[PDB]
């Protein structure tokens, strides 16, 4: 597992559970091709998206479906989704965690890249 | 006035100056049409992107070119850009400020929405 | 002018209005002496806390009364307050903006420091 | 372990390792009494601060020594420390994670409170 997504809820102080997450890889023609997807677990985490063999250098987009998450909690949100776009680089550490902290009108995101 | 972008640098403790920003609007065919663009000033603010007439209802994407910002400063950052995607003006005209706070491996973004 | 506090609400997408703020300065005996206080306006800003003369070098604590804010809105938040502690004016006078973005279980804070 | 502290580095995209963390409990006379302390691990985490028996309701302060952290990396920071002040409440979930994401002139903090 070289890619992991962690989502937190700043309103309830909890993991953000059952959030849909879609990962795309940028194609040669600049379009976004589907790469991996899933829903966050009870811990707010989504493991098992890809493998080392599949996760080659390139530009990836992680789309977190925040709007559906907030609406399922009965809350009106601002964003359609949260988007995290980055280059995977073999020169740096091998494990990427993309973390996001969600509020209705705001989000924060960070990358934790380790070996 | 109807749309304003403010960025800030969390490393320097300063406005993020000269940050390029591209705004897109989702067209009827579901592509992202270029809507407006500009650069942040010495105050980290970008005014004058659009007008009340042209800023109709729709789904908008504000792309803040964070990589270009950090690379112009000689720093190798993580993200390509920060993208802020939202429906606007669906209950009539509002004024939107999209703010972002940048670090090399992280960013925060918020919206301030006001009704004139 | 030398010290300004801006808060924002990440739930509402608005300025955080009527937020109480207490500033302290570390005294020679290492206690926190009251320095100034005030409330954010309808814009989420708090101006007029101090003067260039009185805002001397020192270690300052800006306490933003987030619990009182959320409880006045009928919400039970996690934190008591947000505390921002920093050395100021140690290389001569600067202008400081302390900003905070509030959620019930979280907050972000940043500083914008400028040299007049 | 009912209390855990996690610290991340937004400049390097990493755990914040070897950060000193002090926890205080508010006494009856409104002073802060030392409660627990330690240094974050290689994963940016500090476990083992307290036990269920010791961690009674009350107001706690977690002080994260961000200034020393940044200076040890050769970076000039703004804050003296980051401070997280909260009430432990038995009515809510039993496990508290206090997370902080550090930059030189900024920090973010959240609480993840679960059962
Ligand atoms: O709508 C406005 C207008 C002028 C200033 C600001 C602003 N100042 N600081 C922020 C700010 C602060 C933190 Cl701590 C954040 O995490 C984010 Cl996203 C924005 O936004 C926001
Ligand atoms: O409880 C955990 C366990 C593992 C990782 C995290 C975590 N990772 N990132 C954060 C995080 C991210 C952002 Cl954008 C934030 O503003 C904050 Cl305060 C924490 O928290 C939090």
């Amino acid at each position: 597992c070289p890619l992991m997504v962690k989502v937190l809820d700043a309103v309830r102080g909890s993991p953000a559970i059952n959030v849909a997450v879609h990962v795309f890889r940028k194609a040669a023609d600049d379009t976004w091709e589907p790469f991996a997807s899933g829903k966050t677990s009870e811990s707010g985490e989504l493991h098992g998206l890809t493998t080392e063999e599949e996760f080659v250098e390139g530009i990836y987009k992680v789309e977190i479906d925040t709007k559906s998450y907030w609406k399922a909690l009965g809350i009106s949100p601002f964003h359609e989704h949260a988007e995290v776009v980055f280059t995977a680089n073999d020169s740096g550490p091998r494990r990427y965690t993309i973390a996001a902290l969600l509020s209705p009108y705001s989000y924060s995101t960070t990358a934790v890249v380790t070996n």
